[PDB]
DNA sequence: GACATGATGCC
DNA sequence: GGCATTCATGTC
DNA sequence: GACATGATGCC
DNA sequence: GGCATTCATGTC
């Protein structure tokens, strides 16, 4: 019914990939055409469907009932999760032949910031295949099942993690330090502790977050970047981009990463889907 | 021309009036047919036309071309700050009689907490229409001018006043001490310790305001009343409040209140535009 | 048969009477004319015998030969704790006749910064009857026995106290917060972070004792008074002195015992051992 | 006037020239069979000076009358400044070899835990003279001269010293970064912070000291060794001990050091002045 | 990956 | 020597 | 109104 | 007693 507009170019089918390799069985559901999930705004609940039309840079959103009295904000949450606001002239001609391969590459971000900050917590170590299976455990146990749509299920609250059992976490797959780092986040989301929005600066809240346990800068920069879209950070702790930088220290890698600002984020998006992507030969 | 739904009923005439008295000069237009503003998300930025379609049950709305690139966001601010949410049935099922003079009041939002925070500070003491002069001084002197639009004005982000100068804020028409509250407000808003959403908690949320320098019990249900628009908190600590509720002591009527529950954020807007009102027996 | 003289008048009979009456089971032994008590300076240990000798005023000091390695540290803790630098003239010449019928009173103080911080928690609220067997099963629970003094124990260290179960304590007849109290008292000893020695700006530092759990300004009062030997502090907030100024309220008490500075804690204890004793209107 | 007993051997020889050494003009003097030094318990002010007796085992302390009061707190100072609990045939007996030659070896204290914080201040980055001199300054214009012996001056008092002028500091022959930690250690002295008696965990306790501005890990362990007399610590990071493990790094030492438990305090001394003294090849 | 921990220059 | 800051380890 | 100070009821 | 919390009160 919705519907929001974007600039050409937007390379839908590199997007709605991404968001499969990631998604979570109950709470996602991915297509070559579309994207749908559970959606929870306050008190509200349903099912948002997300469908790209790109003869007309179109992008046709449909609630179901729960959702309707919040429209306008899950309108919103989609935006943030799908880049609308990106203008790809901009950036492909700062990031120049770096993003020549594919220039419609957009940021892919959240509905939801405390939801990506579990997310990113549950991606420490372990694959992109196997995180999604773990926070799809998380979810089954403590999320909530929608009402008119059975098959889908809410990802949990803040508050049902807070007061979640150590132990019963563990028991999903991760380590004990992993789920009190996740009991600590939802703590923090309800004393709204946790930035939802992205802050003015973004350096200086990324430091904050280090404090948390069981949070390091990989996490805190990667939560940065999906969770508050930081167009401007770079991930020179990532695995994958270690591999990228073939023996380059953290700091060496960003000295270099320097050029690409303030479109930083981009930059790495590019480098990790540039197949055999090298430093320049110089 | 974006179009979002409410629910009736909906006293428009009520809600442009409360808006209309604390409108901002070159900042917010507010006509009785329609409401508009200056709008800055990250640093795209625009101008919002709001017109209701009693009509329809709707709400139009129109951005300009420099914010079309987060329209949704804008769309956002827009239904929190109108209360697009409020279902009416509810709430005044609730209420009882209390609502049931203006059973289409709906709580004023913000369009952003942060800017919200420093206009309940800038409100402190100070009257109703002092606090908007002053307030359009400050939007005045920090605010980002649209050349998209010249005539309007962006509200000072954080970063602005942050790096303001104390003394340049007093100046204004302030105390020294509310200055310093901005200028603390604004650092908190950069690294993002200030909840610029709702929380799950909010009475530790509040609390936590609290410990911030210039910001009281009545700032901070104020704050989380119109910035964060929960809708279960009371203001036993306001000026009129304590008229309303003549030799009650702040426990007393928080106490009362309670019958309320959970919708008093309505329930006090009832006895706050109902001159006259009185507790029962 | 060390010997520490002192300066005429000095009233034993009223101290062993004060200690007598807070004596520890199996840790102190009270009599007419001795006191005696388990002692422990790092791993040296053994028993402590003092007996003083009106006649010469002078206080004789024996130590078991586990102790003999440290006897100087000894004979300084004995001196503490009786209070044996004390110029009763210089205070009795600045009391008045407050300290009139009593000029030989001592300030009773402690051998060890933590014991008297234990001792000053459990005398919380309890009376001293109760507060002495509450500490008696604290020490029985935790403490060290003598190889060659088998019905002594030695008050408990706080590497026990700090790795204490908090439900423990709490079974021996105490609040869960007032076992937390001691937890928390044992490992500030284990850091250092508890003063054993009085500081420079006994104020600031009691503010800071204040910020431990379980401790208040009344624990903090008594604590400096006995725990550092502070020569300059009241107990505004005391039964007992509430009692000794009937209507009053803490800050007027703090007011008048101005007059006493800098021998509040004189002042203090001639007022609680002066059962006629009011102020003057 | 009073008498002090310590269990043989002792040498004096070695401990008078330790302390003759770095001897504060003003405040001690130090010769050949006597140590005296001015000495304040709170208001009560004096002159103590200590006798050693070989042929009887003890140690002679005279007080004048300004220190009489608190004469026991007196004699303690004492006790801790030469260690006079030292039983030598348990440390000999544990440390074996290294301490072979010089049996008598003992720990040099203090008198007052802050005094000896100021003086491991003042002794950073320079000669044992210089911390000498320059600390005697800080003595002259900080200190209570004494009225019964004018030549005397006890050392500065933590509230004194707070409420100095870190220029004036600087000016005496000090970095300014280096007045700024004297006067940070004066207020947690006057506070309670700064630990004046042995605390239970020396461990922990050293790590909060680290936190304290111009207080490092050399500085605190020294100042443990001497201001709190702890027996089991060791200097890895002192200059003089890298050279007498040469090539080796602190951790390196440090392990090393570890055969020397629960004494460590006096191997380090036994160390200090042993000449070429090297470890095991082996 | 988080986190404790050990190994050039400047002030 | 205190101290800031950047690599290289190395459990869990 | 924010904010130091003082001055009832549940652990 | 410790401590959270309430009700003046005087100031900025």
């Amino acid at each position: 019914m919705y519907t929001l507009n974007w600039q050409p170019p937007y390379d839908w089918s590199w997007m709605l990939g991404f968001l499969a390799a990631r998604a979570v069985s109950s709470v996602e559901t991915v297509a070559d055409s579309y994207y749908a999930r559970s959606l929870a705004v306050g008190e509200y609940r349903g099912v948002v469907t997300a469908i790209p039309d790109i003869a007309r840079h179109t992008l046709h959103i449909n609630l179901s009932a729960g959702l309707e009295p919040v429209a306008a904000e899950c309108l919103a949450k989609m935006s943030r999760l799908f880049d609308l606001q990106c203008n790809p002239q901009i950036v492909n001609g700062a990031l120049g032949r770096l993003g020549a391969a594919r220039p419609g590459l957009r940021l892919p971000g959240c509905v939801d910031a405390f939801e990506q900050g579990v997310r990113a917590i549950l991606g420490q170590l372990v694959s992109v295949a196997m995180a999604a299976k773990l926070t799809a455990r998380v979810a089954q146990l403590y999320g909530e099942r929608l009402d008119d749509f059975p098959e889908y299920i809410c990802f949990p609250t803040p508050q049902r993690l807070a007061a979640a059992d150590p132990q019963a976490l563990k028991a999903l797959g991760m380590p004990l330090k992993r789920a009190e780092a996740l009991i600590h986040l939802a703590n923090a989301a309800l004393e709204g502790t946790l930035p939802m929005t992205i802050p003015g600066d973004v350096e200086q809240a990324m430091k904050t977050l280090q404090t948390f346990p069981g949070i390091g800068r990989w996490t805190a920069n990667y939560f940065a970047l999906r969770g508050w879209q930081a167009k401007d950070v770079f991930l020179p702790d990532d695995y994958l981009i270690k591999q990228r930088f073939p023996g380059m220290t953290p700091a060496q890698i960003r000295r270099y990463a320097e050029r690409w600002k303030p479109w930083r984020s981009y930059a790495l998006l590019h480098i990790w889907y540039t197949e055999g992507w090298q430093p320049d030969e110089a």
